[PDB]
C-alpha cells in the first residue's frame, strides 16, 4: 500500500531508507507454497467446507490465526534454542566476548519469554474471535430459515391465492421476521463489542510487547559498548576485561526498568 | 345441568312439561357403544395420537365435529327418503288423506333441504375451527423449542458456570422468548377472532334454520286443519274433499313467507 505513484510495486522509501539503503532480498525464499505444505493447508481447506456459509470467512480467519499462533510458537521456542546455542558457542572465546555473548543470549531469552506472553494474549484474541464466530454461526440458521420460508410462501402464492397453508406460513413468517430483527440487532451489538474489545486488547498487547522489546534492544545496544573493537596486533595480548561489574549493573538496570514498566509509563507517543 | 337440588339427575320440569307430561324414554336404546363402532371410533382414536400435544384437543374436537356432520348427513338424506316413502304410502288412500300426506312430505323435504344448508354452514364452522387448530399446531413448536432450550441451558448451568455454549444459548433464548411472546400474542388474537366469528356465524345459522323450520311447522299445523277427524259410520261415504285450493294457497303462502324471510324479520326475540 506504501507503493509510489508509478507502475512498480515499490514502496516509497522512508527517512530510514535514505539514511541506510535497503538490503537485497532474502535468499531464504524456497520453492514451496509457503503455507506449511498440504498438512498445514488441510485446516485451511477444511475451513472452506460445509459450514453455515456465514461464519465460513470468520472460521477461516480463526483457523488462519491458529496457523499464525503455531508459527509464532515455532519461532519462539526455537529462537530460545538459538540463544542457548549462542551461549554455548561463546563458552570458548575471549572473556569479554564470552560475557557479552552470554548477556546477548539472556536478552534473547527475555525476547522469547515476551514472545510467549504475546502468544498467550494472541490466544485471548483468537478465543474472542472464536466466540464471535460461534454466535454468528448460531444466528445464521435464523436467516436461513427465513429465506427458505419466504421462497416456499412465494411458490405457494404462485400455486393459488387462498391455501390455508399460505396464511399459516405468513403468520409464522411475521414471527420469524421479528425474531430475526432481534437476532440481527443483538448480532450487530455483540460483533461490534467483541471486535472493539478484542482488537483494542490485541493492539495494547502488541504495543506493550513491542515497546518492551525495543526497550530491551536499546539496553542491548548500550551494553554492546563494553567490548573494544580496536584491533590488536599479533603477538602481545590486550589488557584483560574487567567490565563485569558494568555489565551486571546494565542488566540490573534493565531488569529494574522491565519490572517498573507499566501502561502509564508508555513513552511511545503518537501524533 | 337443569337438574334440581336433589340426589337425582332429573331436570326441573318446565311449563311445557306441566302442560303435557314427558313421554317414557325411547325404546331405541341399543346395546352398543353409541359412537358408530370401532370403524367410526378409529378417527377419534387417531385424533388422540402423535400430535403437537397442544392442538390435540382441538383436532379431536374438529374430528368429532366431522362425525357430527356425517351423522347429520345420514339423517338428512334418509329423512328425505322417509318423506318420499310417506308420499308413496299415501298414494293409495283417501283423497284428502293423500293430498295432506303429500303436503306433509313436501314440508319434510323442505326440512331436509334446510338441514343440508345447515350442514354446509356447519362445514364452514368446522373449517374455521380447522384453521384455528392448524395455526395453534404451527405455533406450538415455538414453545416446545423454548422448553427444550431452557432445560438444556439449566443442565449446562449445572455442569459449569462459564461454558461459551451457555451464553450462546442464553442469547438465542432471549430471541426465542421475544418471538414466542409475539407468537402467543398473535395466537391469542387469532384464536379470539376465529372463535367469536365462527361461533357467532354458527349461532346465527342455527337460529335461522331453527326459526325457519318452526315457521314451517306452524304452517303445517295450520294445514293439518283441512282434513276432518269426525268419524264416519259404516255404509255411506262422507262428502268428497274439495279443499285442494285451500291447501295450495297454504303452501303458496308458506313459500312466500319462506322467500321473504330475512335476518331483519327475525320474530324470535330474547329477553
Amino acid at each position: 500500500m506504501h507503493r509510489t505513484y508509478s507502475l512498480r510495486n515499490s514502496r516509497a522509501p522512508t527517512a530510514s531508507q535514505l539514511q541506510n539503503p535497503p538490503p537485497p532480498p532474502s535468499t531464504t525464499k524456497g520453492r514451496f507454497f509457503g503455507k506449511g505444505g498440504l498438512a498445514y493447508s488441510f485446516r485451511r481447506s477444511a475451513a472452506g467446507a460445509f459450514g453455515p456459509e456465514l461464519s465460513r470467512k470468520l472460521s477461516q480467519l480463526v483457523k488462519i490465526e491458529k496457523n499464525v499462533l503455531r508459527s509464532m510458537e515455532l519461532t519462539a521456542n526455537e529462537r530460545r534454542d538459538a540463544a542457548k546455542q549462542l551461549s554455548i558457542w561463546g563458552l570458548e572465546n575471549d572473556d569479554d566476548v564470552s560475557d557479552i555473548t552470554d548477556k546477548l543470549g539472556v536478552l534473547i531469552y527475555e525476547v522469547s519469554e515476551l514472545d510467549d506472553q504475546f502468544i498467550d494474549r494472541y490466544d485471548q484474541y483468537r478465543l474472542t474471535l472464536k466466540s464471535i464466530r460461534d454466535i454468528e454461526g448460531s444466528v445464521q440458521p435464523s436467516r436461513d430459515r427465513k429465506d427458505k420460508i419466504t421462497d416456499k410462501i412465494a411458490y405457494l402464492k404462485y400455486k393459488d391465492p387462498q391455501s390455508p397453508k399460505i396464511e399459516v406460513l405468513e403468520q409464522e413468517l411475521v414471527r420469524a421476521e421479528a425474531e430475526s430483527l432481534v437476532a440481527e440487532a443483538q448480532l450487530s451489538n455483540i460483533t461490534r463489542s467483541k471486535l472493539r474489545a478484542a482488537f483494542n486488547y490485541q493492539f495494547d498487547s502488541i504495543i506493550e510487547h513491542s515497546e518492551k522489546i525495543a526497550l530491551i534492544a536499546g539496553y542491548g545496544k548500550a551494553l554492546l559498548e563494553l567490548l573494544d573493537d580496536s584491533p590488536v596486533t599479533p603477538g602481545e595480548t590486550r589488557p584483560a576485561y574487567d567490565g563485569y561489574e558494568a555489565s551486571k549493573q546494565i542488566i540490573i538496570d534493565a531488569e529494574s526498568a522491565l519490572n517498573e514498566w507499566t501502561l502509564d509509563s508508555a513513552q511511545v507517543k503518537p501524533t
